[PDB]
């Protein structure tokens, strides 16, 4: 009961205390919350892997441009394996082809309802701009990830994250791009300062390459998926271990496998903290909403946290001071539901029947979805406390939190 | 401009050592003032229009001392109090409820009467001869000091120590024997008769509560009071003496044990369990150890109170030259801001109210001095490490309060609203020192006076009449703390509030946070 | 480890994980055996004036003799110095317990300077409706909205014209106007000299009559420090200023007045007649945390036990006060009519005494010595790395001693702003560094009198030993104890560089 | 503030992640890190190769040594074969021995079978580390050091802990033991591959409170048995079992059978030292101190007190005198940034403090002098002179130096600051 979750090491009283209490013994049960993105080819173009993979973990789907046709069979084919369906959203994501001379885009850009782009070779604002420039107004509400991966992003990671709704720490370039030895740093540089803004981060490519022809990974992957995970990554990834290899679905598993482990290890009494004296006051109503809920949420060892969002912007708040409960996200947009898969701990359920008379009833509906929902798939049972975050009239008004025990 | 105010530079330091570095002398307080303030009442203070004055200077608690005065003295004390308190309940925003307390006279130990309001000197060295035979009750020498506590002869070894007299005479125990206790003068001085007798480290067996303590609280009882600071509290089986003598119709007074000696310092933890607070009572507590250990005392037992959530007060001798002058020394105004950085709840004032020329300014230098001091706390730390200390719970009420208090921090919120019947809520809101003013609307006369030992909330009496749909009746009474605190100066428009409510009527709890702009 | 080890100086409180856990563990039956560490600045007058009562005072625990030049003549002051000389130097005939007393010279500073009861309106400035203050520039510093204090703060006035003819006030708080009475301008830039006629003539008495350290009024910019140090001279030079902050603005240039002066007296009382009386505590514990944070002495003065003038025991709030300024950082702790005119000096001294070595052991050294280090800047001077690494060492053992060799004194200041819990025994030939390291809490100084032997390794050991028979003797040390010694490679301060860890034999 | 950037100009302070070394929190300790500053100190975890074909010529040794290993390690699962590998190490390392300010010690540790004949071997073949295999309690290691017998004494028992038991047991192993291996390779098959950092950091963590060694091993950078080049998540690895805090890293199929056994030490032994630069010490330092229990020690008290004196002023070295190697051990446990510089005269010492990260053990020649404060100095120089020759040192540098008060090594006492000339 307290046994498990790391719990013992998550009440020590410094980091190296907390390492010393560890234990193999002690098992995951929370679900599990860094999103997979899986990058699709020739092993994950078959619907019936698609629904393989869509059970073993992935949340995001990868479409690398390195034809239309071809990426747009990938895109019904998801799809179909999604809407088969417990529904678990999965969210799309162009990885655009960028320029290269060994160190087009606005066609692939204009190219389908995409959820995220993972632009590439981001090395300025005027870049991020610029994607956001052609994506035009009918294409704002998809998400800019700014990929890194040379030495002049790094340099101006600032100017980049600021208008950025996110980041991804292009290992594979960046290890050419400059010193291999040095790319350690300008990861944990940038996870670090994406967890102190609030916007996801991604860690990527060669996490588990040995998997791309042996069923079983090394040992410095699996140490690398979970340091990942330990540095604060949102999203880990995975290339061709998915493209164009022998084990997609081993490779889903062991990623959702090690992240599970490596999330009840995190020391949230440390970063909880560090983000109370890093993060600047804020006036938000949402965001003051989240941090309550939060702190309520680890006074009880809450099982969940329920969100209502429209935007996904109420749970992204949330996510970014880590709750140990789960982040139970009722939406009915349902490319929210999609995107949110971007923020480490948020599980999207999208919610289809219509709106009801009365404000008060429409939310307690949703509510109860959240809860019914919560209890069926193993994240709530009965006399368990959760925290509910609503609003008082329909995303900007986001500002109530309630501690209910679950009937 | 928002930042140079409160001293915020000095919150938001790294450390403590630095914190110190950024205090600003211009920085103003603007936030109100949250530690009580307990007036002693007397002849300086009892007349109705005094009252008025020291009510709107800041005070808070009416405090009753019987160790002098007779039961209609202080009935009409009692009366004054509650005239001056009503004569604001016109205003319904602006009404300042006040609690009154019952301190008793405590038992205690007097020496006999000389051959004589004559006097005789006792000479360091000299054998003195400390008996409870009744021959010499009334033939008290230089060498032979008669008790009105028996037991003296079983309770103080030899090495232990008899202090006479406010604690300027001293006398050593030599030897014990069947004509009494025999010792040596270590302090020499002049004592008179049926003076103050104190055992230095003794555990006396006298009753927790003396013959008169019964009559003075029933009195009490008949008459209402919210607090009782119970004397010379040794051991929990006191303090539920002292339940008992409050009776059936005392249920709901609140308990605050006077801690004033050596025993009831190292039974403290089994004392702030069953009792329902603490007065550090320095002036015997002064007496019955090294005056220089005192501070040793207060800042253990003030820790101890706030780590149990429980109110801590901290008494006497605070401004006590301003009895006689209208301005303290720097070594008061200094005590009064340590009693608050150290974490009490309540600061008092005995004489200086009760007795002195200058009442109303001693009330004002508290309310000053407590408000520059609240500012200066270091809050970064207090808050982790009460956060920290606290356990696990699953009472949402608990939950709703760390809840609120960490919104509170993270904008700077003015103010958290909270609807309390009993003063449970504000009180464990009060618990994690917030910086921002606990506004407390209750429906309970009873609470609104009580809950004054909790540092941080301002009592909101809510008289109105019930609205049907419950929720409407919720957002009435939100609607009169906002209102209210508007005109008081603790909320301006654009502000952040908290507000904690409950999610049903009689489900017996606080489970609703919201943050509302104003 | 033993138990009875943590069984006193509140070491369980020590070791607590927070500040409010050692709070909660600070224990009245845990006996403070550490030597008392807080220096005691007694004020000279009628009531400690004669060689025996000094005599007394020395044995209570004074360590610095004031003097105050407010009042009296350079001849009752030649008098004051020579029989404290006399008492001090009664006790040289047992070298191994003789304590130094340093004296120091309180200036009177600048003053400005004026029966009717001035009301609830309007008076000028430039008797009843009138005042004149001897202060000419008052009409161009006090601003409209700026106040006028009168008498010890007892009267306030309000500008409201600068008027050619003078200033036209209303009356804030009224009361009993007599002559020539003291006038403090609040929030002004008071621009008198740093320094007043009568202070020159006494600096210079002060030099002439060998006094140790300079309590400086009224400082209010580096500019006034100069004047002062100017006003000593040469012949002063290795006299320590210490700044009296007594006023806004002294307040406000803290900083460029630190850097400046050798330490600092935060001036309680006119402080409180300048500033909101409500507002000292906050002006003592920034200017304690920045002297603190320098490493520069820091004097808390006025008032500590003000009723033990005409009582044999202090009120609560005395005790509390002094033990909180110690708990607040303070290297010194003053008495001032306590110990002048009071009838029980003595008593005074005791009580300081006894309050301070209580919470001394009650420091929480563990954030403390945290907060120093990660506060003070890296440095390359060997002496103050070998300081810090030698506290350190003396924690990890909790050692009873560091004994250091200092000719100037300042090896011991830079052990002594990483404020160990170990007693800084401080080995020295300099009579006056001596008597001067008293402003540096936890510094024990001896003075050695024998001549140097010829080879330095030598010279050092017998001054090693020196300080540990002198420390057994006066019960700092036992057998099997451990202390740190430090000392130097050679002749000089800056090679203080060596640092050893001793088994007391 | 000003003496520090006359005295070491302001570059300084932006190379070794000095800016981020400085920051309130972790947190923002990361978000500094920085990839232009460069790890000046010297590269202070050692690196463990284990020998095989592709790395038994005496002349590819050269190339591993002067390529940073430093612990060079015989797998047992034949004696005219291991034998013969002892002996082309010892003809590496002393063809060295011709300079000794640059002279490298190089230590040998044969790794057992698993489940005493093969001990002996070692015992007699003067090895320096024995990596017991399959360690689950106490009475196992027992068992190791009695085989060892009298002859092997003076030899270092690192516990391979390899299953669920010895995990679970690993106090009582540690409690005996001079030091521990983290067995990634058995360790992830005899439990669940995804739980073995959590074994990983958990056991690093007891061992640096412990001030006893702990090696990382297996497949660190494997794809360099068939790749010039590693993969990210083998970099990443490398540099998180550093900040992790292990003492020692090894090499397993990248030097024993592997196309690039000289490039996969090179990789090691960039990567550490970038890592080694980006440790928190603020945090970590603190921690320690905390944790570790008063002492009455004089080499305990006199080595915390110099590695907190290194810190004061970036220190380039602290400089200890050792004979068995306590003293630099014990300067090890409390991490200082400045490198630990060992001056022993015994062979044996300064190869096994090859253990213990930031070592750099220098061997002693030279014969006694009469005076033991002119025999002191003289170690002393002889650290300098070997420093500066390497770029450890520089004229204008502080060092720590660490001495005795008289000969023997339970008289650690003396700390000294000093400016190299």
């Amino acid at each position: 009961f307290f046994q498990q979750q790391q719990l013992p090491a998550a009440m020590a009283d410094t980091f190296l205390e907390h390492l010393c209490l560890l234990d193999i013994d002690s098992e995951p049960v929370a679900a599990r919350s860094t999103s997979i993105i899986a990058t699709i080819g020739p092993a994950s173009r078959s619907v019936e892997r698609l629904k393989e993979m869509i059970k073993a973990g992935m949340n995001i789907a990868r479409l690398n441009f390195s034809s239309h046709e071809y990426h747009a069979e990938s895109i019904a084919n998801v799809r179909e394996a999604v809407e088969s369906f417990s529904y678990r959203p999965v969210a799309i994501a162009l990885d655009t082809k960028g320029p290269e001379i060994r160190t087009q885009d606005v066609r692939d850009l204009r190219f389908h309802g995409v959820d995220i782009v993972f632009a590439s070779f981001v090395r300025k604002a005027s870049d991020v701009a610029a994607v956001r420039a052609a994506l035009g107004p009918e294409g704002h509400g998809i998400k800019i990830i700014s990929k890194i991966e040379n030495h002049e992003g790094v340099k101006r990671f600032d100017e980049i994250l600021e208008v950025s709704d996110g980041i991804m720490v292009a290992r594979g370039d960046l290890g050419i791009e400059i010193p291999a030895e040095k790319v350690f740093l300008a990861q944990k540089m940038m996870i670090g300062r994406c967890n102190l803004a609030g916007k996801p981060v991604v860690c990527a490519t060669q996490m588990l390459e040995s998997m791309i022809t042996k069923p079983r990974p090394t040992r410095a992957e699996t140490s690398d998926v979970a340091n990942a995970v330990l540095d604060g990554a949102d999203c880990i990834m995975l290339s061709g271990e998915t493209a164009k290899g022998n084990f997609p679905v081993e490779a889903v598993k062991m990623q959702h496998a090690i992240a599970r482990e490596a999330e009840a290890a995190v020391y949230h009494r440390q970063l909880f903290e560090e983000l109370r004296r890093a993060a600047p006051l804020s006036r938000d109503p949402t965001e003051v909403t989240a941090i309550g809920a939060v702190e309520a949420a680890f006074k009880c060892c809450a099982a969940a946290i329920i969100v209502l969002t429209t935007t996904g912007r109420s749970a992204q708040l949330l996510s970014r001071y880590r709750p140990r409960a789960a982040v139970i996200a009722v939406t009915r947009s349902a490319q929210a539901a999609r995107q949110v898969h971007l923020c480490r701990g948020v599980f999207p359920l999208l919610y289809r029947e219509p709106p009801e008379a009365i404000w008060a009833d429409d939310v307690d509906r949703r509510v109860q979805f959240g809860i019914e929902s919560g209890k069926l798939r193993g994240f709530l049972r009965v006399g368990d406390l959760v925290i509910v975050v609503t609003g008082w009239r329909p995303e900007g008004y986001t500002n109530i939190m309630r501690v209910l025990s679950i009937s």
